[PDB]
């Protein structure tokens, strides 16, 4: 029985219920994430930017079965082309816009990775990816506006692969945290 989250806090409580069991109802999770109306005051604590690249800010450690974080993207900041380590990944915009470009898993052949599609994710929208869908790149293409997104990963994971668009070659990356629970984590 899914209800609208009134606040980020409420959203988090609801996520603990949704992940109370062993399996994930993706459509239900995506629905509740979307239903949350971004309130900049509720997440300002987590919205820590860096001048040079996007930051990953842990919000909730979950119940062992998921994590929740906020990512902050300066003008022109973007990600690698990357996977998500056999986890569910949900992305909701809290501020600004992000361009998401989808790529297919590369063949063993060295080949230019060609964009399967792109979309503009706008404030409050919740997107979903998993490895069965493909790979993606996420970018703030704005010249004038920062972006902020809310991400849920289940199970949690701290490693992923980056892919070279020219070749499809992958490299294993360890993902870091800029902050945890509002506290900067050098
Ligand atoms: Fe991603």
């Amino acid at each position: 029985e899914l209800l609208k989250p009134r606040t980020l806090a409420d959203l988090i409580r609801i996520l603990h219920e949704l992940f109370a069991g062993d399996e994930v109802n993706v459509e239900e999770v995506q629905a509740v994430l979307e239903a949350y109306e971004s309130n900049p005051a509720e997440w300002a604590l987590y919205a820590k930017f860096d001048q040079y690249r996007y930051t990953r800010n842990l919000v909730d450690q979950g119940n062992g079965k998921f994590n929740l974080m906020i990512l902050c993207w300066g003008e022109g900041h973007g990600s690698s082309i990357h996977d998500h380590t056999d986890s569910h990944c949900f992305l909701k915009l809290l501020q600004g816009n992000l361009k998401e470009t989808l790529f297919d898993w590369p063949d063993k052949k060295s080949n230019e990775m060609i964009k399967k599609s792109e979309r503009t994710l706008r404030e409050n929208q919740c997107a979903y990816i998993n490895d069965s869908i493909g790979l993606h790149r996420v970018e703030n293409v704005s010249h004038t506006e920062p972006a902020v997104s809310l991400h849920l990963f289940s199970p949690p994971f701290d490693t992923c692969h980056a892919f070279d668009q020219r070749t499809g070659h992958k490299n294993k990356v360890t993902m870091t945290f800029h902050s945890k629970f509002g506290i900067r984590t050098p």
